[PDB]
């Protein structure tokens, strides 16, 4: 069991590597239907990004994980298909769970998993 | 009529395309908004058909939003992800066909995209 | 056009077909070891058709072998992968059609199969 | 600890650890056959560590394959690959760290590798 609360892990596709340096904004949803900051960084030398929220931030609601893949690949040469990607989900609608959101990122692709465990507290 | 835009979507757990997968196409305004440009819904094939033409597909962002909870729930099952969205340039330099693929699974997606032209 | 078994391959990088790739099928023989069952390279459209027919497409355990490492040193690229290959045992219960897609990326690859149902 | 070769297997059905994932890994020889290298279960992390050590993961060609039929069965679900292959020539270029990782889907699987430079 992940001892983050919300984990976001980012690998290269093209060379086999983590995603270093790929910028992600996490956005939640209010009661109003709109979207607000609510966590940011940038993925570290192991393509993990550490210290998004605890759980006492980490509130019951519709969140959006940002990932500035266009950015990772123009930084390279390179011209992307996508603006960025970007993943939905509910979190912690029946009790607090820990969340890793991973991207396997490509060109013109990417995929996407989620691994959500209940941890011991 | 013509078909500039398709979208495909499979079904990873049935191994099947993912049928009646509900389908919305916003494209990028002039002051930063998205306008509605297309919907649908996947057919048995688990592709989208007739979602605009040539003359209509013009330069721009579009993004392309797949309802994957309702097709998921509507299978008895509880997936992860609210929806997949697909935000991308097109025709930025001419007219191309682009085709979004999309392989679905409770906890995971992935896309990618087959840009093409007429070529010789 | 095929019907049984159709091989569909994607490039994730240059967000088109992978064309021209060696396809290479082999089946499972009494004793158990492989054995060539039909082979072939990918079109402009990434497809490949005509690996059998429903006749000689019987039932029993197939290796659907991909030659991926050719396909990205061409293009100077060093890949991981020394192919991919998908293992599956078809036809076992009923005479349907199967469709083994790949996507490709040089150190990652990922393979779908779309099984139609021979009813409708 | 492990170092030179880890295997990490995720389910995206259920958003978790693939658990209990049989691997069995095997090094090709100098006439082109393959024998037993390492052999293993994924833990609760759905990783499977200490397949290897650096003095006995030597340069050369090698086959991980992961048991992903039993690994559906035993849930009750029908998968349709009999197993999920990765080769791959490994250390030829420096010692390095490689890790295979998997995310497995009834009808579907992804690959991906990650190769790093220890004390390089
Ligand atoms: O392909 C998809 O749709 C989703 C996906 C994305 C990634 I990126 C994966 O790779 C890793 C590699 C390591 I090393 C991890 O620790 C974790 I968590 C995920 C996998 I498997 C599956
Ligand atoms: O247009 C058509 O005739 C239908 C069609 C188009 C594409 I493009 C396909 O290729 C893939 C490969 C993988 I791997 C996927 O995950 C997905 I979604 C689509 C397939 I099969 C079938």
């Amino acid at each position: 069991e992940s001892k983050c609360p919300l984990m976001v892990k980012v690998l290269d596709a093209v060379r086999g590597s983590p995603a270093v340096d790929v910028a992600v904004k996490v956005f939640k949803k209010t009661a109003d239907g709109s979207w607000e900051p609510f966590a940011s960084g940038k993925t570290a030398e192991s393509g993990e990004l550490h210290g998004l929220t605890t759980d006492e931030k980490f509130t019951e609601g519709v969140y959006r994980v940002e990932l500035d893949t266009k950015s990772y690949w123009k930084a390279l040469g390179i011209s992307p298909f996508h603006e960025y990607a970007e993943v939905v989900f509910t979190a912690n609608d029946s009790g607090h769970r820990h969340y890793t959101i991973a991207a396997l990122l490509s060109p013109y692709s990417y995929s996407t998993t989620a691994v959500v465990s209940n941890p011991q507290n």
